[PDB]
C-alpha cells in the first residue's frame, strides 16, 4: 500500500468507445438484437463498447438482466481486437464491488464505475467507496463524473490520488461540461487517460491530452466517431475538428432530452431496432422533440447492419 | 383523501459491526412516539436507503410498523426507486405489512422527463390503496417535479395527496398551494419549516427531530393551531442547529450528533458514507451544547 | 464608532413600497405622467413609493435625468403621507456616495443603494462600500440584494454586521429567492427591517418577520399590494394569504421577461401609460409574451386614474 | 473584415494616491509592447472601467494610442457599458483618437432580452466604421449572448468580427465555430487559453498577460502556427498562476502580483475593490516563485 502507482505499469482502456443502448421487446431485452447492434459496432472501426451505462438504462435494469448484457457484450466480441468495459458502478460501495468482481470472473477488460448517486458521498467517501472496488479486482478502472446527474463530484485531487494511490484505476470519463478540469487533471497528472464523455467536446478533449471517448452518438454514426478520435490519436487535428464540427447538429440533437430518450429515438427512426421502448420513469419524447430529432438525421449518412 | 400530517421524523439507521441493530431501531422509534411525533418515515435518505439491501429495507418497515401499533403514531414507509418496477415493488411491500402510507422520492440519477414523472407516479399510485406523498428534492435526484406535475398526479390518482418539498424555493410553495388549496404540502427542508407551514403547509418531515423530537413537534403544532409567534419563535432558536446538521451531506452530521448524545452505539456508516472531519465532528458538538436534547 | 448600533434609535422606512417605472415619450422622460402615476400610487394606500430603481431603468437613465425624478417624486408627495425612499445604489463608491447627498439635499426620507454589479466586490469590499455610504448621509439606508443581476452577494454576516456598525443601515431588501436567507437574517438580528423584493412571495416573507414590500406588480395594482402587506403587519395572516395566492398568476407573468419590460408592457396594455418606450439594451416582449401578459390580466381588477 | 487576433492584455489601470498615473500607464504599456504582444485592451473589467469617471476613461484610451503609435501592437479599447446610448458614446470615443477597434462587454445588470442584445450592439456597429469584438462574461453581467445571436450579429453588421468568451463553456466555442467559421472566437479564461484555439481560436485577451506577457505571446503564437504541443506545453505550466490570479475576484490578485513584482508603486483599488486578505496576498506571492517575470 503506497501512493507512487503513477508510472507503473497500468492496463488502460482507450479509443472510440460507446455506451450501448439496450433494446427492449414486449417487457424483456432484446438478447438477440442486443447481439446484432454491437455486431455493427466491431464492423465499424470501434476500439470498445460499454454495456450497461447510462445509456443502457442501468438504473431500470435487474441484477439478472445487468448480467446477462456483461456476458452477451463479452462474447460477440471474443476473437476481436473490440475490448468489453463494463459498466458497474453503483451508489452503494457493496453493489458496486459486486458487480466488478461478476465483470472480472465473466471475461470484461474493464469496468467503468460511475460516482455514487443520490446519496452524495464526501470526498473522503469518495475515496473510500473507490478504493474498495480497485483493490477488490485486478483489471482496469475507469471512473465516471457525471455531476449533473449524481449530485456529487469526483474532485480532482481524488481522481489524483486515487490514479496514484491505485493500481486498477488509471483515469476517468468526464461528463462534466469543465474544460477547466480537463486542463487541471492534464497539467497535474498527464500519466492518466481522460476520457470524453461528451459528444459536442469530444475533439476539444482529445487536443488537450484525452485519448478516448465514450460517445452516446456513437450508437447511430459508430464511424464516423470511430474517425474523428482515430485522427486526433494520430495528432491530426485538422481532420478530427472536421468530424467534430460535422457532428455538432446532431451531438446536441441527441440531449434534447435526458440521455438515453433522444438517441433511441433516432435509432427507432433509422431501422436499427424494432420498437421504441423504454422503461418507466423513461419515455418516448414529445411529439416536437420526435420531429426535431428526424429533421436533423436527414443530414447524415446512417450505416446499417 | 386519506392524509398523513404533521411532525414527522425521517428515521436515522443505526448500525452496529456492519449489520442493522433491529434493538436500538425500535428504542430510537420509541423515544419518537413519547415526544409528540406524529409518524415516523423509515429508510429515507436519513435512514440510508441506498446502502440497504433489499432484505434490510423490509425489516426495517416492519420494526417501524409493530413499534407503532397501538400508539397514535403512523408509518409513513419509505419506498421511493429510479425504477418504476423497483418502486411499485416496494409500494406494495409497505402495504401488505401494516404501513399507513408510502414516501416516493424522484427517480435519481436518470433524470425522468415531466411525462415520465407522471407516469412513475402513476403506476406507485396504482399499485396501492394507501396515500403516496411525493418527494422533490433536485439537488440529490438531477430532477425536478413540476408544479404542474405534482398537481395534475394530486387530481388524477386518489392516493397521491401532496409532496414534501426539499427545494429552498418558497416561490414553488405559493405555486403549489394557490393552484391547488387541497394539497398537504410537507417540508423537507429543517431551517424553514416555519415558513413553508406558514403559507399553508400542514407538516415536516424533519432530519432534525431525530436529536430534537420535542422541539420540532412543538413548532409543527404551534403553526397548525395558527399560534405562528410560538411557532416562529421555536424555527428562529432552532436555525444554528438546522444548518450545522447539514455541514456535510445528510446524515452524516445529525448521526454524529446522536452518537455525541449516547442514543446510539457505534457511529458507523456504510459506505460509500463515512464519519466526518474531526473538524466538522468538533463543530457539531459545539453547536449541541446550546440545546436541550431529551434522553429515553 | 462602535459595534453596538443595533438597538439605538435607526429611522425605518417600511410597508408597501413602489418601484415606480419610468414612463418614456418620444426619447424622453414624461414628467408629467411620471407624476400623475405617483398620483394614482398615493391614493391607493400606498405607503412609499422607490424612483430610480432597477424598475426605473436606472442603468439607461443619465446623470441628469435621474435627478429629475428624484425631485419630481418628492415634490408630488409633499404634504402626504407618502415616503420617499429613492435609488441611489453604483457599482461605483463615489457614484454611490455622490447619489446620496443629492437625495438628501434634495428632500428624500431615505436612500435604496443596490449591492455593487458587474465587478463582484468582496464581503469587504461590500463593507467598505456601504460604510462609506452610511457614513456620508444621516438618513435611513436600505440595501437592495439582488445576486441574479449584480454577480454579487451580501453575507448575512455583511448584512448583519453593516446594521451594527452603521447608524443609518436598518435593513435589506432580499430579491434572492432564498427564503432560508431570510429566516438567517431574522433568526440573528431581529431588529432589522427584512424587506422583499419578489412579489410571488411577498406574503412568506412578511409572515417570518419581513416588514414591507419593495414590489414590481405595485405598478398596476397598488391596492392589492396594499391590503396584502397591511394585513401582513396587523398579524392577520388568514386575509394577507388570501390575497398573495390571487396575485401570484400576475406575480409571475409580470417576469416572463427581464424586469421591467413585463410590468411596462401591462401598463401600456391597462392604458396607464401612451406609448410602450423603452431604452435600449431594453425593448417590447416577445409576440407570445405580450399576448400572455394580457390573457393573465383579464383577471384583475385594474383601477385607473 | 478586419480583425484584430492575436495576444492580448486587458491592461490594468494603477492608480497613485486616489489618480490614475498617467506615467506609469504608458510604461506597463511599454513593456508589454516588448514581450510580443499584439494589442491591448485598455479600461476593461481588469482595467477597473466601473469605478473610473468619463473623462478619466477617455485618457487610458488616449495614452494606449500614444504608447503604440509605431508599433505592431494595436489598441482594441474598452467600449462597453450597460447602456446603449453610453456604449455608442464611447465607441465613437474610441473611433475618433486613434483606436483601432473597441471591446464591449454585454450589457450588465439589466438582463436585456436576446433581441435586446441584437440591437444594443447593432446601435454601436452603426456608430463606428472599425471592428467591434463582442464580449459575453454571464457569471459577471447576469446575462448571456446566443451563439444565434453572435452569429446573426457577426452577419448583419461589417464591424462586429468575433466574441470574447468567458464562459467556461468549451461546448459553446464549438457551436459558435461549427455554424460560422469565418468568425474569431477569442478566449477571455486564462487557464483554457489552449482548449480554445485548440478548436479554431485565434487570440486571447489575458488577465495572466499583465504579469507574463512573454509568456502568453508564446502560447498563443504557437497555436497559430499549429504547434499544438508546443502551445498546449505552455497551458499546462501556467495552469497554477492562471487559477491564483482569481483566488479573488479579477482584477484584485493581479494587481497584487504586479505590487510583489516592483511593477507598480501603491497597492492601490478604487472602491468597492480593495486589497486581499493576507492569507491570499500570501498564497499569491508563493505561486509566483515558480515563474519568470520579466521586468521592464
Ligand atoms: N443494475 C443493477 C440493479 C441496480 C439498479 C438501481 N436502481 C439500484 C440502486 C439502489 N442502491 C438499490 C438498493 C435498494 C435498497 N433500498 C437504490 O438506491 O435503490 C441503481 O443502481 O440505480
Ligand atoms: N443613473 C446614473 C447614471 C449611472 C448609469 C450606469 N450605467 C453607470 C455605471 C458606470 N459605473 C458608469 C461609469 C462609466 C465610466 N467607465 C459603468 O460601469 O459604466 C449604471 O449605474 O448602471
Amino acid at each position: 500500500h503506497h501512493h507512487h502507482h503513477g508510472s507503473m505499469d497500468k492496463n488502460i482502456i482507450i479509443g472510440a468507445m460507446t455506451a450501448l443502448i439496450t433494446p427492449f421487446k414486449n417487457g424483456k431485452v432484446d438478447e438477440q438484437s442486443y447481439a446484432r447492434l454491437i455486431k455493427r459496432q466491431i464492423e465499424n472501426g470501434i476500439d470498445a463498447v460499454v454495456p450497461v451505462g447510462t445509456t443502457g438504462e442501468s438504473a431500470t435494469l435487474t441484477n439478472e438482466e445487468h448480467r446477462t448484457c456483461i456476458e452477451i457484450a463479452v462474447e460477440t466480441c471474443k476473437g476481436t481486437k473490440v475490448k468489453v468495459l463494463a459498466g458497474a458502478g453503483s451508489n452503494a460501495t457493496h453493489e458496486a464491488v459486486g458487480l466488478a468482481k461478476f465483470a472480472k470472473e465473466h471475461g470484461a477488460d474493464g469496468i467503468l464505475s460511475v460516482a455514487p448517486y443520490y446519496n452524495k458521498p464526501t470526498q473522503q467517501g469518495l475515496y473510500e467507496h473507490y478504493k474498495a472496488i480497485a483493490q477488490s479486482v485486478d483489471i482496469p478502472v475507469l471512473l465516471y463524473n457525471v455531476p449533473g446527474r449524481t449530485g456529487c463530484e469526483i474532485s480532482t485531487d481524488t481522481i489524483i490520488k486515487l490514479f496514484r494511490d491505485c493500481e486498477n484505476i488509471y483515469g476517468v470519463k468526464e461528463a462534466s461540461g469543465n474544460i477547466d478540469k480537463c486542463v487541471d487533471l492534464l497539467a497535474h497528472e498527464p500519466r492518466m487517460m481522460l476520457i470524453s464523455g461528451e459528444d459536442a467536446i469530444n475533439y476539444p478533449i482529445l487536443s488537450n491530452g484525452g485519448k478516448g471517448v465514450i460517445s452516446v452518438t456513437s450508437n447511430l454514426l459508430p464511424d464516423m466517431i470511430s474517425a474523428l478520435t482515430h485522427f486526433a490519436l494520430d495528432e491530426n487535428y485538422k481532420e478530427a475538428k472536421k468530424i467534430n464540427d460535422e457532428l455538432y447538429n446532431i451531438n446536441k440533437i441527441l440531449f434534447c432530452e435526458s440521455n438515453p430518450i433522444p438517441i433511441k429515438t433516432a435509432m427507432y427512426l433509422a431501422g436499427l431496432i424494432e420498437s421504441l421502448e423504454f422503461r418507466l420513469p423513461l419515455c418516448s419524447p414529445s411529439k416536437e422533440n420526435f420531429a426535431k430529432i428526424e429533421e436533423v438525421m436527414k443530414k447524415y449518412k446512417i450505416k446499417g447492419f
